[PDB]
């Protein structure tokens, strides 16, 4: 197994960007150490500067669902770039995928296109408390909705791979504007609502979460936020970055049937180019400029290309079949990795909702961002590069969720089951 | 003049999206609100959904700057996206590109690259204070960085036009460590940092305003900020979102020889597709996050086509005469509009450096955002829908400046001053 191109191009970057990566959870530093380099990548598969290939199983952090470089989306693509890649005016795209995003998701009857989910969280974030009039935002231990300061408490994904504290160079005052709370603990949120009476501008939170490591709610946790939100006429907002479009067309809202009255969306949504969005009750959406005093723009937000992408993406979505096969492969993979584990002599759980899943090396079961932390991060370091060897691509984190595609065929499948039993067999 | 297609297009969008746009500025407020719907874009011009031919001197917001389309980027794109396009994980184009920024600005030794300028300075006002220890930060009233939340406090850019506050949402709090001076105004400059010994982190702007009409510093403004920020051990931040390859290929930092510790980049680098990034000394940049405690990350950041998209137009602007070229027809254009507007008794001042110009009616001179607020926004928006109607697409704002590109012609500014001598003297 050589790296020699990686290890050289990884070695030049160090030099030239912070830690030789344009994203944090890129580095490998709970991995071991050594990332790999990507020259490119195609349906289920990425393949190594060293010629390397992999089945892949992060899907660029969820915008591949349809498979990489879908020959549709390329093809729309290639027609789209001729007319010029961005306007800085509007365009019918906008309006396109505007409607489908409406039509698709529940909460959603208004939307705000924007180019990442960290500037749609900082929206809605603003938006929330414009809207209430309030200052004070509960957030759960382990989810990360992007790097808005706010956010940037008790946070997940690359914050917790890398094991820092709540980022410095955000003001004590703005910390103090956000309350935490363990996922699936509605006791502890109502104590806040208690503690902070009108207060509360709402609760965000990942209605499925995927950045502490695959975890989803609790039998009546997303119905009693829901409930709890309503009685002190706060707003319930999901972070749908990661499971809009991956957990059903209609992502967690839909699939559970938990109506919040915002929602961010992004990954999916820009069929891999950068875009994100932020929408729901028309009476609150009416705040943002120019319609409101909510004053939020973007340059290059609604550009033709990211439309085309995202629109060619969704109605590869509503194929027949689509969610179905999604669930019939990651729950035989899901299953298969338990099964693997357990024969094998390894403590581990996790589960799987669609083409979302998590495998974590600890009994569990896993209901918070606590019960992850108690994942024996040495064994999955190994396990991840023994992975790697076997040429299957994991996320190099034990606290990221997992992500199937409609390009995974069942060999795939097979040969990733094949690589797991390989490597635990050996750990 | 036939605008049936566009008005029917955005009635439409105005009950998908908040005031059916994707950007404030978008929606024409302050010039009549009939904004004209794109259909497609190529070199210097922008073609209406109605079938109507444009000039364009807004490049889609400062990326356009080697003209709409241009044929070797396309290419570029074309050929890329074959190999996918987002990975998820480091590439060789990077490399390059982080190299080529390296190279090309002066204060930049590190850089990250990330989705927007609104990131990029997201990312730069939280590594200012992580790097100081201090909360404190110095903006200039009319001067645009993003919507980062701790910001709307004096911001410009669509901030002007369309009555726009500290845009809500934004805790009066978060905003509450930000401090603000006039444009060009080094005393009120020095009493701030006197009014708060020990609590500003920095100072940021717009080396070259853009968002509050088109602004050049005075006569050692630049220089004086850069001498007391050392003084008092604070950061000079330079925002060349806009101005940066553009003004110069190393920016204003480059053009006027005043060398900031950090500055934002963006619009340009993308060549059309959604890009920024920060940078600066390096000792500063290790703070970032893998190699430092400040957390920021972004998924989509380092993709593949954007990288493509911003090396091929920074090769293109390091071809011979390029921004000569650019002074050449900028400042027959400004030189034009001015001189017409004296013929045809109209009180009027405005200026270019490189491609970027501006034009107010007003006698001015204008130095800071006050004194562009004296512009007559009644006049300036028959000016614009007059300009439309003879195939001239202007800036819909009497404060954002004017773009020129490598692709407008001769022939093209000709036309320009010919479409603005019949609208001025019927005004
Ligand atoms: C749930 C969630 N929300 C928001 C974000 C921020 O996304 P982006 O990189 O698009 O800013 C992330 C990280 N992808 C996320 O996992
Ligand atoms: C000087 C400056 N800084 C930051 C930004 C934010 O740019 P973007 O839309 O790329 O976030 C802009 C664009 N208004 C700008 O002109």
């Amino acid at each position: 197994f050589k790296t020699i191109k990686s290890d050289e191009i990884f070695a030049a970057a160090q030099k030239l960007m912070p830690g030789g990566v344009s994203s944090p959870v890129r580095a490998f530093k709970s991995v071991g150490g050594q990332p790999i380099v990507f020259d490119r990548v195609k349906d289920a598969y990425a393949w190594d500067v060293d010629g390397n290939r992999y089945i892949d199983y992060v899907g660029t952090w969820g915008p591949a669902i349809c498979g990489h470089a879908h020959p549709e989306v390329i093809e729309a693509l290639k027609v789209a770039m001729e007319k010029g890649t961005s306007f800085g005016a509007p365009c019918a795209l906008e309006n396109v995928l505007a409607e489908m995003v409406n039509d698709a998701v529940p909460s959603i009857e208004m939307v705000r296109f924007v180019n990442s989910g960290t500037e749609a969280c900082m929206a809605v974030l603003r938006i929330m408390r414009a809207y209430t009039g309030r200052d004070k935002i509960i957030k759960f231990e382990g989810c990360y909705h992007g790097h808005a300061d706010m956010f940037l408490v008790k946070a997940g994904s690359g914050v917790a791979t890398l094991g820092l504290p709540s980022s410095p160079g955000v003001p004590k005052k703005t910390t103090a504007n956000t309350l935490t709370t363990p996922y699936n603990d509605l006791e502890a949120v109502k104590a806040l609502f208690a503690e902070n009476p009108g207060e509360i501008a709402g609760v965000i939170l990942e209605p499925i979460v995927g950045n502490s490591g695959f975890i989803v709610p609790d039998a009546g946790f997303l119905e009693g936020l829901r409930e709890i939100t309503l009685e002190h006429d706060a707003l319930l907002v999901f972070d749908e970055v990661i499971t809009g479009f991956r957990i059903a067309y209609g992502g967690v809202q839909e699939k559970f049937g938990v109506t919040p009255d915002l929602t961010t969306l992004g990954k999916i949504i820009g069929g891999g180019l950068p875009v994100g969005a932020y929408g729901g009750k028309r009476e609150i959406m009416q705040l943002v400029a120019p319609a409101g005093p909510m004053y939020q723009a973007g340059t290059l937000s609604g550009n033709p290309l990211a439309m085309t992408a995202g629109i060619k993406t969704l109605e590869l979505l509503r194929q027949p079949g689509t969610y179905e096969y999604l669930d019939q492969i990651t729950k035989r993979l899901s299953d298969g990795l338990l099964a693997i584990a357990q024969e094998t002599g390894h403590a581990a759980c996790g589960g799987q909702v669609s083409g979302m899943f998590g495998f974590f090396f600890t009994e569990g079961p896993v209901h918070n961002y606590e019960d992850a932390k108690k994942s024996d991060l040495q064994k999955f370091s190994r396990f991840h590069r023994g992975m790697l060897e076997q040429g299957i691509y994991l996320a190099p984190s034990q606290f990221e969720a997992g992500f199937t595609s409609l390009a995974h065929t069942e060999e795939d499948i097979d040969a990733t089951l094949a690589a797991a039993r390989t490597v635990m067999s050996a750990l």
